[PDB]
């Protein structure tokens, strides 16, 4: 579609004057005389009249720098022009002085800075737009707020003058650069095309989808933990189209008397039908509408009957959609859960790794940075922050910065010099020190993302790894194939054996191939809920696993709530489950026989995959795993130490070489200090050459920690596994017959 | 409406209800109904203020101040009969009770009949298949499935409905309709159920999906088919009927296979409640909570609340509670109960005492002309291969 | 102070507290200090009447109303951070705690240096003595 064309730079100092090319004159069939808008960034436009040259390029048109920031686009950025014959004169737009050097002038200054500046062009201005005058080396830019005509106007010399009111600061423009866009938002992406699908759709098509039935939603709630921007989400959502924004907070309806919180509401709920279809937005949903039984007084009954009604009283032609935000969606009084009041549900949970990196980009954006700062090396670290910890994050990164340099920085220095204030850039240390030293992290609760470790991790066990794929890879990767001949999936095995074999490390394998999502409820915290008798606290991590469809939830040691319940809890939401959903539940444990007989029955646990001690072919693997981050010597054979160790579990040679890593941490920290222990310590053959004793583990080390390996798991437990095996069926029976002819 | 009424000022509720009650008067023989009444009326616990119960009071005074020259009745629609304040539950305000409880598959078929009306299809969508698949959802999460059915039609056509098209095209207004996978992706992908409680419906397993066992099933027929299908001649000499009787055996012999083939031969309904379903109401003693499951089949007469490894209970109570209502069901209705168990000896030998489950019926392992009857009813759905042999 | 916008009645509370922050934007940059959190936002357990509740949202209301441009932070002080109304112990109301705890024994001789100031002393009074004692 021949709309949009790139920008590059200009020559021309006139003003309002958009660039169009020459050897495409026809199509457009506007001449020179003729006003037009520009498309611009964030849903805010300028309007020009067009020049006709031959100095731009055949998609690049050459425009001035003050209406390039009207429509926010800078290098790279694509921008639509479009004719508006609704060109018209106009009466009284209302400039103000937006700047700061008017240099205290005031009175009429709009007889050199107006009124010759317009007349013999026919200048169109819209509102908002940032032109400047300079004139008596005064450049005062003229942004309008109030034309009478609709949206642009054309100056006439002749239009009388209304400037009562004082030029102000740069409030104005702060109130108007968070009319944000998608850019300001990272850490939800998923999240936030979903939601995009579900609230735009509608909102930018109105007509075509009630002409084809498909019904617009009426409530969606935001829940999640409180500080990822809960808020800035609805603002970018609204702000991003056409629409209208109303934020009804949440402790403010409520700090306000009795009955009239129900006026505030009913105006609240009465100004989005005065404007466009809108979206009004209710964070803290809870200090409103908690459950019931903290509902004491009759106040809060009456204000939440309020918006019950108000919401229910809503038409599919007000086209105006609610949202809300809390923390965990069981919080809120479940009469307002029903249907037509608030049934879509998002969740816009803690971010990820690769989604906390964007995060701390948008707040790194108006600093100077080093260069031993890496952006990625703090992003795999800190892996349970929200998007306000990483604000103060940056916020303390920026203090220390300047704690180390307030030596020179000191308070006799009254009127302070502004070379700090442009040579100062927070290095790596300095995050390092804010992240960990300060900081404690705001989260506890679980995590949803895919994993990211390979199957290489632990190399072998190829029957597992065929078993997990025939119950795992091919309902997900295969859905119409299993619907062929119909065989109905299975939902999960147990995994069982000796402490320590990988078993985790394996469940997370399976989520990692199949690019599915997975958490992970141990042991210690499933039995805190019936320490606690919260027996009926599994139903929100079901439903967790299942609004994140393509999931494992993992259980680990469920036989340790068995110590004497939560197993007929667990088990009555396996059968409630739904098979449609590929969500599979893989539990794991150490000792398979005391487990409770009721959950292998057929139907929920049917599969007892046998996880043995690791071979000698994974045993290369995980000391090639273990040793990634640590550098070794070349020298350091680690296929003589896979046919050394025979009978040790994947958790005891995980520990081999953090006891190599500590032997050599002992031998750096017992050269340094003798380097510096140096007598007739001559300033003279200075250190240029350094020392570098152990720049990796040598051998040695790992001849001197291997004589403290130790077995953990005893001859008589493999035993005992290997006897649970054979009280398994693995086909006890017949074997080996055959068909008649 | 049910909030409407308590969103108002104190005392200036009454007065509505009030004008409500006497614009029925006002008019013809009519019809007033108030949805959600538990918002207004409660059970006796969750009324913490007084306005509350004052209105409640002018509800019940509303109510008995009626007449039999008025003709008009009410109607209030809650969701599970004992979440109302008991003392509108008495003679002469609130008496007859039916339950629009939740649609079967072949109710399933019209009720989104209706909600693709005014929608172009495809040719490879079947109704059918969709109903009897998702046999959980309800009437409202069937429209939000055609809702998202439509949203995924339109967005698999966004890659050629660009935003740049602003003034849209009608070529897509009358060119576009779901077909099947888009309903298999609304479904299956997307649209969590809402829905968790029990069923009632007759099933659809025959009596050849476990062939033989004729000794069973003849036993099965003089004990539920013949108070159903014959009532008349069971008073002609008076034998009272029998009230249930408690299968036992190995574990997967068809025990529920079995106790569902009488319901499907009698056109009988069937609720099923399990073991799980059982033990967690005594593991949160939630001991006086099967009387609810004990009307909901007595709501629906010609029913077999069948039981489910009812010994699970006995791992160490609601036994007594099942007892209690099972001498204090009446016989006349045609609802029997049927248990099944693994440990037979384990049980309370109160519940085999007779007048409450007599007979002892012993479900073997499967035969030789039963097993041919398991191996054809499990490949309904796979194809086979005609050598292959069964 | 705590309890005296406690001790105010109905309605005229709310006004104290606009008030009180209003006056914070009247003078500088500046810092207001509310002693006894406890008393006007208990845990939400403790928190029977209505009243209560509508302060601590006025509270939580007049807090998020903050501006960046107004320079005035907010302190308050309890015995134990659990003993506060946790909606107000969120991002951008109350983010940074400090823990004025008890001191140790080297930070006891100049708590009681000071008390000592305006007093006669003996020379067998010993303020290590005390110190390390007690």
């Amino acid at each position: 579609r021949p709309n949009r064309l790139i920008v590059d730079e200009a020559i021309n100092e006139d003003n309002s004057v958009v660039s169009l090319s020459q050897p495409k004159m026809d199509e457009l069939q506007l001449f020179r005389g003729d006003t037009v808008l520009l498309k611009g960034k964030k849903r805010r436009e300028a309007v020009c009249i067009v020049l006709s040259d031959d100095t731009c390029s055949d998609e690049k048109i050459r425009m001035n720098r003050v209406v390039r920031n009207n429509l926010r686009v800078r290098l790279g950025d694509v921008i639509s022009i479009q004719p508006c014959p609704d060109v018209k004169y106009g009466k009284r737009i209302h400039v103000l002085p937006i700047d700061d050097t008017v240099e205290g002038i005031t009175g009429n200054l709009f007889e050199v800075y107006l009124k010759p500046y317009f007349l013999e062009a026919y200048r169109p201005i819209r509102k908002g737009d940032i032109f400047l005058v300079r004139g008596g080396m005064r450049a005062v830019e003229f942004k309008v707020v109030e034309t009478d005509p609709s949206p642009y106007c054309i100056v006439a010399p002749d239009t009388v003058i209304h400037c009562e009111g004082e030029p102000i600061k740069r409030e104005d423009e702060e109130e108007s650069l968070n009319e944000v866009g998608y850019d300001d938002i990272g850490g939800c992406r998923k999240q936030l095309a979903q939601i995009k699908e579900m609230v735009e759709l509608p909102l930018r098509h109105p007509a075509l989808f009630k002409a084809i039935g498909v019904k617009p939603p009426r409530g969606i709630l935001l829940y999640g933990p409180p500080g990822t921007g809960k808020t800035l989400i609805a603002r970018a959502v609204a702000n991003e189209t056409g629409a209208f924004f109303f934020l009804i907070n949440g402790p403010e309806i409520m700090s306000k008397l009795a009955g009239e919180s129900e006026s505030n509401l009913r105006k609240a709920f009465e100004e989005a039908e005065k404007n466009a279809p809108a979206i009004i937005f209710i964070d803290e949903l809870d200090a409103i509408a908690p459950k019931r039984e903290k509902t004491h007084g009759e106040v809060e009954r009456r204000i939440v009957s309020q918006l019950l009604t108000l919401m229910d009283g809503l038409k599919q032609r007000a086209h105006v959609i609610v949202m809300a935000a809390t923390n965990r969606p069981n919080s809120i009084d479940p009469a307002l859960r029903r249907f037509g009041r608030f049934d879509r549900e998002v969740d816009i949970g803690i971010p990820d790794a690769t989604g906390r990196l964007e995060i701390l980009q948008i707040h790194t954006k108006n600093m100077k940075l080093a260069d031993d700062v890496d952006l990625e090396q703090v992003a795999n670290e800190t892996h349970g922050h929200v998007g306000a910890d990483l604000a103060a994050l940056c916020s303390e990164a920026a203090l220390q910065a300047i704690r180390k340099k307030m030596d020179l920085i000191d308070l006799e220095d009254e009127t302070i010099d502004a070379e700090v204030m442009n040579s100062l850039a927070v290095t790596m240390d300095d995050f390092r020190w804010a992240l960990s030293q300060s900081n404690p992290s705001a989260l506890r609760e679980t995590v949803v993302e895919v994993p990211q470790v390979t199957w290489e991790d632990i190399g072998g066990l190829e029957d597992v790894k065929r078993e997990l794929q025939e119950l795992v890879q091919y309902p997900v990767e295969h859905p119409d194939k299993f619907l062929k001949f119909g065989m109905t999936p299975s939902k999960g095995v147990l995994f069982y054996g000796p402490p320590g074999c990988g078993k985790t490390l394996l469940a997370k394998a399976i989520a990692n191939e199949c690019q599915a999502n997975f958490i992970s409820i141990k042991g210690p915290e499933l039995l805190t809920m019936w320490f606690g008798e919260s027996e009926a606290n599994v139903r929100e991590i079901f439903d967790k696993a299942r609004q994140a469809a393509p999931c494992v939830l993992f259980f680990d040691e469920l036989d340790s709530i068995a110590k004497a319940r939560v197993i007929n809890q667990i088990l009555t939401e396996m059968d409630g489950m739904s098979t449609k959903k590929n969500v599979f539940i893989i539990g794991a444990t150490n000792r398979p026989d005391i487990i409770d007989p009721a959950i292998l029955r057929p139907g929920r646990l049917d599969q007892l995959i046998y996880i043995p001690l690791p071979d000698e072919k994974s045993r290369v693997a995980i000391l090639k795993a273990n040793l990634r981050k640590s550098p070794v010597a070349k020298d350091v054979d680690l296929e003589f130490l896979a046919k050394m160790t025979n009978g040790f579990s994947g958790a005891d040679l995980t520990e081999i070489c953090q006891r190599a890593c500590k032997l050599a941490i002992r031998e750096s920290i017992e050269s340094e200090i003798r380097r510096e222990r140096e007598r007739q310590t001559n300033p003279s053959a200075m250190e240029v050459e350094e020392d570098d004793p152990v720049p990796e583990i040598r051998r040695d080390h790992f001849e001197e920690a291997m004589r403290f390996a130790r077995r953990s798991v005893s001859d008589n437990d493999i035993r005992k596994y290997e006897m649970f095996a054979q009280t398994l069926q693995q086909s006890r029976g017949f074997g080996s017959f055959r068909f008649p002819s």
